[PDB]
DNA sequence: TTTTTTTTTTTTTTTTTTTTTT
DNA sequence: AAAAAAAAAAAAAAAAAAAA
């Protein structure tokens, strides 16, 4: 080795293999990068070795790969494989725990990619600590990074977890692999979301959802069923916005329902939604739209629960309420974003361009955003994107 | 040797060579030191090697620089080159990873400034244990401060963290080390923020802020939702507050509605601040400015959800009020800073000299402050600080 | 030799700096023959401490400085940044303890500051410069030259990744003051609090700010100044309240203004408006204040949150002041729990909080009566015991 | 067993077996700075009235421990010092004075020259250990150790002298505390555990006799509302004060505003009095407070609140040394309580001359003397009772 | 133990104590190659019972007693209450 | 024939990680 | 929010042991 000027420009291009399932290739970064250390993390049962022998199968019609297991026996593999079937065309399958038996047969089967099925259950002979010890999951791993930096290999290492639910053994793993993946997913829901806490070739903020079914992960195209229901003839008092969860957009249906108060303080009741907010909305649309509300009680509600905290939702509760109380529709496929101002401006809201991307993807006609965030953001083509100023410019072009 | 001097000493100046990051700049208080330790740490894939090839690339363009790497090889440090600029001005890379041959090369190059990356991916074959032993660490350290003070070499150096997210290694390497810096970033968040612990040569209260983009960190320079020409022109019920979130100032800004309530009793409606706050406040001004407010509803937001709790807002708060209730625009080139007393007394605020300083550097003309925090403030030049005591005085300047 | 209890006893000669909020941890002043460890988070502000200690002390009597770690070119920039070399001083930058026992021989320092002594090292054992044996025997070498020159040490250690002094607990028995000096990033106080200190109180802290020029000391940490009240404005009062251990000054505001619309609010900052309301009727029943169809409206200025009951009769004062629409005396401070037969209870602390009253220059404090027995008053403050809230009114307005 | 001398702080001799046994050896161990060195001088001041006590002290020399001593003020009776650390020479000044209590005041700071190690040494401590145990046997003079603590807290090698000890206990307390514990943790002649409490000040420790957060006897004249009840601070018994204002709704609607006490509870015991007792609270304001901010919030408490309700209704005043026990029903029937025994022996302690209590909670306890311990059945009576 | 199959059976030594409402909460007395675990609000009876239990076990067989807790005399001195 | 010494061992302290407990 | 289980390292008590 020497020291070398930058533009000694020995760098070759990273030409990173596409699989078949997309929500990988996005978290990953467009592909997977070869030389790269992509370590996967998640509780027991969530699907890692699924989703690995699903990866493995396809990039084997792509390139040679091996898929290394100490927890569990080529019986077992076999028999997922063909509950999940594929014709397995150059996939190699060796179930092993010494790691010097391991580089050997990497030395004769050079494999473009590698799979490692649990790090914690891998042993140097060097090392006197047991399979899951700190020093030896550290010399395991320097001699994984040895193998994939030398001979271009992808290696994919399967990580267990503490009852934190943080990456087990010392924190000198997390520093050293070039891809570190969670893979999570609560009870409530049946879908297991796949994300990057540290990605060395792409961003960070992609996220892939999975569902887990029989015969194999499967790909969830819409994260958000729960605006999906096609309204009914009326439907007056509906809006829907691209709030967002997390990282993730996810577009969510606001609905109200206003009418006109009795024998009581007009009172205002929400699900979802904080009713400090809305109480504000309706004194900006009394205020600088002169919808006369202070005499109408109003209901609120966001579909399937799911709660919505962020700002960007009051111009879709402002539509909502609007819709309802001048009892006329919304189309079903307009889309709102924005925060409202108490003097009655649309402010800009972050990560506008990642909303208009997936109102793009689940095919709306017309998203309306603040005018000021659109400043320098790029468009995609097939959605109209429509700049608003002010409250009473868009109770003027939906109504 | 043998020295023993009197406080009559050479006192030799320290010399500061500024990055082109004002943002970086500012946490090592203004500029590198020649012949200083920087230590950075922070949470793996936080974006340390980024942020480091940055400065690299720009100190290079005023001295060499060596960036020596354990963590990634040369053309995986051209390829993100490359990914964040021209290479326009190339600077020197060393794949070592034994300590031996980086003392070696660099005496033989002889840089102005060095990079070590990871203290804990690097070892010296004349000591001791494995990679990122205590021992190992301690000892690099030593050579380093060593090289450093020999040739004034300014070093900068990569530290792994513990899980805690705590400087891993021995604590003699935080005491030998002139300078430590922690990179981090909240997962509910997209910035990432830089700041020091310990500085020698500065204060430790200046952090930078960072957004991570595809062509590398950029500083944001405005942290928040206050970009001035948003204002509605028109606007009435706005008013600019400058607010401490944790060590940093940033902009605010504080809306009120306030309209004549339609019921036999008036709403208090407000997001973003106590309640009680804003009550108080409005029980100040209708005794001591004579606004007749229990005749009004009053409904108070702060934009873009910001979460305003110090008692510093009294005044943006108050004076949003009045506006609102006068029907009366604001400048909005104007800050209020202070805390609003019962008497109608603008109480003295913490930390004022960065609030102005702040106002300042996002180009507001005026800044109302209480007088008696002027006491020594260093005021700058560019912005007229306007001292003021009760809340009546800012009633008539005002309005 | 066993002198039983013959042998003659001589008060120490406890020398003071000018910061106060620095003796004042310490339990008075700097004592001779004695050993003060300082310990903390690196970057703390331990060595600008001890370089503006050196400053001062300087002024009565000599100081040799010594740094194992830190070039003297370092010390003298911090030097110049901190103010001048008005009251010059010696600076050694050794690190051979041999040599600054010599060095400390020839001079006799009245006070010697060593700022590492993880740097310290005697050549009779050679190891890692931090080692057990090297600290140990220095620090044995130390406590001869404390005792044969009757020299006042401060020593800089430093401390382990928890906070608690690094090397060998046995040099926590050796030394004769222990302090901590610590902060927090959200904040930019420092406090510095002894755990050791045989020559004085523990129960003290200091508070300082760290800032271009040096470590200030935050002589009132409350944002509350004599200075600063509005010439008639009615309606606040003082109390000595206590964070933790910490007398601390606050202000108390009070707003009564009738009841228009509706019915009475009680709404509060900082304080309880259970406590409030219950003030409230107390006055009303016992004094007369027809309190009932009035809002009123109450904060704690500053922010600070109250919880003790000592501030009882400080509300109630400013209550009585926004209500009699009567100022009270900016320097008259209150400290009392009110009870609802209209006494005043005793409260813990009591000669801590007139004695911080005292230090912050106020004229007057007013205390429960029954909280004198076996006090001990200061000279410079006047003490008024009080036994009904009838007594404060007609004493205060 | 063999006799007991005792100190005169009686929290010292509960926590070491009743008071200190002669011939046998005592260590305290402890934090640096937490009071030993105090403590231990307190104690042999006051076993200098009983005889000879000798103070040996390496880590402070004679002057330190003389200004110490005249601080604290105390008299010093046939009070010996001797600052040494050469351990044969303390053996000798032993048959120089022939002592009857002993103090060392740090084991890791007297050494045996000729012996072994440094000062920190296991086997030299040990040995001086071993050596102090010949001279405790010869002389049956009872010795206290002070032991220096590992940063752990286990005495800086504790098995081999805590089996040559006898008696181990620990000296302790907290950032924040005013007071310093003293937890016996083993013992051959004694409760093998128990807790002595001590508050350090600046004339010495002083003891936490009676409970620690007892407050109270600021009694005013004709404090109508005013009333006391023994509670539980958990196993503590504290004696703690009630008050109430009960005053006409002038304006607006009763406002039931309580601190200390829980409300609802307050409601409860104002319907209880207005519909059994027959008080026509329902058209009053009721204000009530725990006296000193404790959360004072028990079963035990209703009758002591019902009386200060009372009391405030009627404006007539309880007496200052009645107390009050009872938890009360809704059909005014005064229930059983916890640990009425301890309550009523708390109560007597404090010196009240009464002490209201359920009536079907007497059954098989012994009732002291010097307080009139009063059976109550029903809301009524105690009214009937006391106004 | 080595071999087995469903085979030697010494069956249930069921020990009675003089308490039948001691027996009654367990099996109808003690076991041999058993531990038993009594737990209880402190200072209640919980170490008189069992105290009060070794008493009357005593007369049946040998019971050693051991107290990390208390004093042999204090624990003596207690029992003469018995 | 004691004196290093040096392995072996204890054991303590520092530090990092992780399983319980609100 | 709090503790206890492994890893790494230094301090040190001890002895196999070869010297000086
Ligand atoms: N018919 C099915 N047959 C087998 N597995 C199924 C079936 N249906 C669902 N599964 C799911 O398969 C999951 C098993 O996880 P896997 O993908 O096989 O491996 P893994 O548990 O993620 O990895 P480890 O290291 O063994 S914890 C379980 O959570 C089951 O819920
Ligand atoms: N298009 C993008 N391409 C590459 N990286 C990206 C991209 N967008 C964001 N990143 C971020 O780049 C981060 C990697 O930053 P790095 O500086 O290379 O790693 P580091 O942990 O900070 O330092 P070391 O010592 O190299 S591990 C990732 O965590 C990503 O979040
Ligand atoms: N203009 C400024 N220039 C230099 N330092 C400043 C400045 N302003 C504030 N500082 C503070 O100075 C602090 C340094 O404190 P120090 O005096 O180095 O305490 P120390 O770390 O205990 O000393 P040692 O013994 O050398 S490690 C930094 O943490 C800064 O906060
Ligand atoms: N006016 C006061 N004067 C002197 N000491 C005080 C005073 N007030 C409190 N003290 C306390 O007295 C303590 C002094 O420590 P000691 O009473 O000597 O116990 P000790 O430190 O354990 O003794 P050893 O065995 O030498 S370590 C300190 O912890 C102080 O907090
Ligand atoms: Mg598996
Ligand atoms: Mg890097
Ligand atoms: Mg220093
Ligand atoms: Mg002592």
């Amino acid at each position: 080795t020497k020291p070398m000027k930058l533009a000694e420009v020995t760098s070759i291009n990273v030409n990173r293999t596409k699989t078949e399932m997309e929500e990988f290739n996005r978290v990953l970064g467009g592909g997977v990068v070869p030389g790269s250390l992509v370590l996967i993390g998640g509780d027991p049962g969530i699907g890692k070795s699924t989703l690995l022998l699903q990866v493995s199968t396809q990039l084997s019609q792509v390139g040679t790969v091996l898929y290394v297991s100490g927890e569990e026996s080529a019986q077992q593999i076999k028999l997922r494989a063909e509950r999940l079937g594929d014709i397995d065309s150059e996939f190699y399958l060796y179930a092993e725990t010494n790691m010097q038996s391991v580089r050997a047969e990497v030395e004769r089967i050079q494999p473009d990619f590698l799979i490692i099925d649990s790090i914690q259950t891998i042993m140097s002979p060097e090392i006197s600590g047991v399979q899951g010890s700190v020093s030896q999951v550290r010399e395991v791993t320097a001699e994984l990074m040895q193998l994939a930096k030398t001979n271009n290999i992808a290696i994919f290492i399967v990580g267990h977890v503490t009852k934190e639910g943080t990456l087990a053994g010392p924190r000198m793993l997390e520093h050293m692999v070039d891809t570190v993946l969670y893979f999570e997913g609560e009870r409530h829901h049946t879908f297991r979301i796949l994300r990057a806490v540290k990605n060395r070739f792409g961003s960070t903020n992609e996220i892939g959802i999975f569902e887990m079914q029989s015969g194999g992960l499967v790909e969830v195209l819409n994260p958000s069923q729960v605006f999906l229901e096609e309204r009914l003839d009326g439907a007056t008092g509906s809006s829907i916005v691209v709030t967002m969860e997390g990282t993730r957009p996810i577009l969510a249906e606001v609905q109200a329902l206003v009418t006109p108060t009795m024998f009581g303080n007009a009172k205002r009741t929400t699900t979802g939604l904080d009713f400090n907010r809305a109480s504000l909305i309706m004194a900006v649309l009394e205020k600088r739209a002169g919808l006369l509300l202070q005499n109408q009680d109003a209901y609120l509600k966001s579909a399937g629960g799911v709660k919505l905290d962020e700002p960007a939702i009051d111009l879709a509760v402002a539509v909502a309420i609007a819709s309802s109380y001048k009892d006329k529709p919304t189309n079903p496929q307009e889309c709102f974003v924005g925060e409202l101002g108490l003097t009655g401006e649309i402010r800009r809201v972050n990560r506008i361009e990642q909303r208009i991307n997936e109102a793009a993807k689940l095919g709306f006609t017309k998203i309306y955003v603040p005018k000021n965030s659109l400043t320098g953001i790029t468009l995609p083509k097939e959605i109209q994107v429509i700049g608003v100023t002010t409250i009473q410019e868009v109770l003027k072009k939906v109504f």
